[PDB]
């Protein structure tokens, strides 16, 4: 009952990689090949993120899995694989952590039956603040506001036409219920998980 973290540095010379970078869905299809069996048996929850462009490059993909992934499944010259290290999120109560999460802060309109994305940063943060509090976490805060900052906010138009509002949060949170917290990390947070959203990364 642990997890696995993999760091994939994608080779931009690879046409297979360049395709998966353009198409979040085609990236999910590729990634799920490495945990193909446990998915078939419905005992896997695959979560991943494309880490924010820094350089200089090169593109980095962080991949979280419940089962040990077999990265020999990738195309030759697709990515430089780093050994999947057994991740145990040893969580004690009241523990505080830096976090990163690219998520989809939205809401199901009942007037249309559709799931539209929230507009203002004030209501985007309110979504995160709710979602973490549901999941055994709690956003830290100073007398100015919550301890979070939105870094990216892009509208993904994935062809497969999938349309999703991708929002990158980064801030600080406390652990209230360590059991609820662990489960949240395992599940991920909010929609668009097959698009590279949901993975809540935490570090001390």
């Amino acid at each position: 009952f642990q997890m696995w973290l993999t760091k994939l540095v994608l080779n931009p010379a690879s046409r297979a990689a360049r395709r998966d970078l353009a198409n979040p869905y085609e990236m999910h299809r590729t990634l799920s090949k490495a945990v193909s069996r446990a998915l078939e048996e419905g005992r896997e929850r695959l979560l991943w993120r494309l880490e924010p462009a820094r350089g200089l490059e090169p593109p980095v993909v962080l991949v979280q899995t419940l089962t040990e992934p077999d990265w020999s499944v990738l195309d030759e010259g697709y990515a430089q694989v780093f050994p999947p290290k057994p991740f145990h999120p040893a969580l004690k109560p009241g523990q505080r952590l830096r976090f990163r999460l690219r998520a989809n802060p939205a809401k199901r309109l009942a007037a249309t039956g559709k799931r539209v994305a929230l507009k203002t940063p004030a209501e985007k943060v309110a979504w995160l603040e709710r979602r973490l509090e549901e999941g055994g976490f709690r956003l830290l805060e100073g007398e100015r506001g919550p301890w979070v900052q939105i870094l990216q906010d892009t509208f993904l138009e994935v062809r497969r036409l999938l349309q999703v509002q991708a929002v990158l949060f980064e801030g600080r949170l406390e652990v209230v219920d360590p059991e609820r917290a662990l489960a949240t990390l395992r599940r991920g947070v909010g929609p668009g998980k097959a698009l590279g959203l949901g993975l809540l990364s935490v570090a001390p």
